[PDB]
């Protein structure tokens, strides 16, 4: 078949909420920036910005980048770090390892969230679930992991999708200050106290947090014996972990953190998926954790 034929196929298959559509087939990213169908809202906390959580609830469109969702650091002359764009191309020479969405499409009428690190930060995106329109699926994408944190979460009819870590090489950052602005960024999206935390605060906070807030979560993250903040040592039953990276799993392998929501028979279908990629010729799946919400 050709590619449109696939793609057309990849569609329906999408549409009907299958999360299969997107597993095995790598990373994808883009930076292309059209405006999508879907309103949500919209956080950044950032080092360099310290005090309250930037929030924006208009819509992303096409007629200019707002800076807090920009990281002039990235490519030669910068690029968004969240950005809507539609399936016609799922992927672009932005997507550093991408495979199949190269080629295949999910057509344009998918409709991709790209969310990324704020540059020494959290970006983060809250839908209304009851605002996913039938026939018009929406897929959020992360991006390549290479050391970040992604979180997804439901709570209530809302879901929440955040991405914190840094562009500037910074040490022990993104276990320690990504984890503040991530919970900075999830407090401020689901109009939570941001809680009085310890001194110290890491990636078994980030799990606390989640687990007492939220009512089902998903943290994709790297960790490593050698970075002690980095390990997730405690367990909650509302809070899958999946650690991309391990002391065995490093760069060059990548990680990835996706979800589709999908209306379908009167009711939104929302389900995670999170791989590591890894040198075999080939980049095979290494290992993987798909999650319902
Ligand atoms: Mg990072």
């Amino acid at each position: 078949m050709n590619v449109a034929e696939i793609s057309s196929i990849n569609f329906r298959r999408l549409n009907s909420g299958n999360i299969n559509v997107l597993k095995g087939r790598g990373v994808f990213s883009s930076r292309r920036l059209r405006e999508i169908y879907l309103r949500f809202d919209a956080a950044n906390a950032d080092e360099l910005r310290p005090g309250d959580v930037y929030v924006k609830k208009t819509k992303f469109d096409s007629m200019g980048y707002d800076s807090h969702f920009y990281n002039e650091g990235i490519g030669i002359n910068g690029a968004p770090t969240l950005n809507t764009y539609t399936g016609e191309y799922v992927a672009d020479s932005s997507s550093q390892g991408a495979t199949y969405w190269l080629k295949y499409n999910l057509t344009n009428e998918t409709s991709i969230i790209k969310v990324s690190n704020s540059a020494r930060g959290a970006n983060g995106i809250k839908i209304a679930l009851e605002e996913i329109e039938e026939n018009k699926p929406v897929v959020i994408t992360s991006g390549t992991l290479t050391g970040c944190t992604v979180v997804f979460a439901r709570k209530g009819e809302y879901f929440y999708a955040v991405h914190t870590g840094n562009s500037e090489s910074l040490i022990g950052f993104t276990s320690t200050s990504g984890v503040a602005k991530a919970i900075e960024v999830l407090s401020s999206l689901s109009e939570l106290e941001v809680p009085a935390l310890p001194d110290v605060i890491n990636n078994n906070t980030l799990v606390e947090y989640l687990s007492d807030n939220f009512d089902s979560a998903l943290i994709s993250y790297s960790s490593s014996s050698l970075k002690p903040n980095s390990m997730i040592n405690i367990s909650r039953e509302n809070v899958s972990t999946f650690s991309y990276y391990t002391d065995d799993i490093q760069l060059p392998s990548f990680g990835t953190s996706v979800t589709i929501l999908v209306r379908t028979n009167d009711n939104t279908v929302v389900r995670s998926l999170s791989e590591s990629y890894t040198m075999n010729s080939k980049m095979v799946v290494f290992n993987v954790l798909q999650k319902d919400f």
